[PDB]
């Protein structure tokens, strides 16, 4: 009944791909299944990343044809690589 204790709470790992650099495969991010989404990861790195986050390139079964452009409403899966890109333009102050 009244849920609350641990149980079917799975954990999915996401391999971030920092532009220019290679995607870390030893220091991935373990996100709670219950909550799995691009907008969910952006937070892990920064609480104001989603503001710059333009799109993400998922690489794996999650998508049929990769790389594939995804938004913040996209669902992340275990053992998946995501390349967080930051908008490119003139920023005032």
């Amino acid at each position: 009944g009244s849920s609350g204790s641990s149980g079917y709470l799975k954990l999915v790992r996401i391999y971030t791909k920092p532009k220019g650099q290679l995607p870390d495969y030893t220091s991935p991010v373990v996100l709670p299944y219950s909550r799995t989404t691009v907008e969910d990861f952006c937070m892990k790195i920064h609480k104001n990343l989603i503001k710059e986050f333009k799109y993400a390139l998922v690489w794996g079964l999650s998508v049929k044809h990769n790389p594939q452009k995804v938004g913040k409403d996209h669902t992340l899966e275990d053992e998946d690589v995501i390349q967080i890109v930051k908008k490119s333009g003139p920023s005032s102050g």
